[PDB]
């Protein structure tokens, strides 16, 4: 068992049913089999093959990629609007923060993740600050398996490659993308501080660096 | 489900079973009820009534300290060698790491943890380095539950609040003590990235302020 993560006094947060609209398409489910059971998480897609989730997500798969389905706009357990694609090679960010690329193949019908939906824009986070309205939507495991949520809350905290919040998340969400008002990713959820705020890896210069290094169509706005 | 660490090449590891002998009787076990069933984990005393762990391992309490029971040198399940402590208060480290220290209450026979088991040794971390020979002591969850098992290995990267190294943990092994050759705490282990290498919070110089400015009577060598 574990609690990766915190219901805070700040619990607002709704399903999203049209989720290959706008911004949410990029969102993605992670499914794990593992140990009989399962495993599962959230990531973003943001380039042609290329999702960002969390080292301790991609640990589930113990080493071996093609143990990992990515379903990106999952809307429900029996609705995957753009089907799977298999990890193919995870990349974890050389620095110390729970960052990593899991790289997917194209699916059945040779299509690439990056073509069924828009990659999600990456924030240049020059303007990102403390009391900024932002939302962090990813599948919280205390909802139905594989249903999208966005939880709306504010940045109480930035420093190095850590970016605080004040809104709600439950197992589940590890992976789930930040996203400021220009629904730009600013952060990549993983965890949190029970019952005191809930972390992200901030997607600072050296972070930036690592996403230019691997995902040449990165787009970085 | 989860999969926080990793078994690795380098899988050498034996139970101990004289847990209070030496520098092994500070090693903790940690059990946590959650959701009808139990969260373990594993920490090590530093002081008169103080455990260092991970943030992710007390976030099972959902806040509450005294969701958490601690056993210094638990033997296995049912022998508990200095029975329980129970937590008290969650002092997270204010950085970026996952690493909490954990005050807990005198047992019921007023007995403080730090008088029942020597508190470890924290190392100053000058002569700490790359390709040093460490061990990694806790409860790993393969193994029966509450039995304490000693990793081997050697140190892989040293770099901000990070240390890795190449030996074997496996999920309960959160929060457990990295030893040095003279048995003093170098790090706190807390995850890894499978199945390349095991991560530890590096006890640096900043890590060391947070100790200093929580327990009066840590001990850096």
């Amino acid at each position: 068992k574990s609690y990766p993560s915190c219901i805070l006094p700040n619990n607002n947060r709704h399903q999203i049913f049209n989720t290959t609209q706008g911004h949410y398409d990029a969102v993605s489910f992670i499914y794990i089999p593992i140990d009989g059971g399962y495993m599962s998480g959230s990531g973003v897609v943001v380039g042609e093959n290329e999702i960002l989730t969390n080292k301790h997500v991609v640990n589930g798969a113990k080493g071996n990629p093609r143990n990992i389905s990515v379903h990106p706009s999952a809307k429900n357990e029996n609705d995957y609007p753009n089907g799977k694609f298999v990890g193919q090679e995870i990349i974890p960010y050389p620095g110390n923060s729970d960052l990593a690329i899991l790289r997917v193949s194209p699916n059945e019908h040779n299509q690439h993740i990056g073509q069924v939906v828009k990659p999600a824009t990456i924030s240049s986070n020059t303007d990102t600050r403390i009391n900024e309205n932002i939302t962090v939507t990813g599948y919280p495991g205390d909802k139905p398996l594989a249903t999208m949520w966005e939880s709306v809350g504010k940045v109480v905290y930035i420093g190095g490659e850590e970016l605080r919040y004040d809104l709600s998340t439950v197992g589940g969400n590890s992976g789930s993308p930040v996203f400021n008002g220009k629904n730009q990713v600013i952060g990549i959820h993983y965890g949190g501080v029970c019952n005191k705020y809930n972390s992200s890896v901030y997607i600072n210069d050296f972070v930036q660096q690592f996403l230019r290094n691997n995902i040449p169509d990165i787009n970085i706005q």
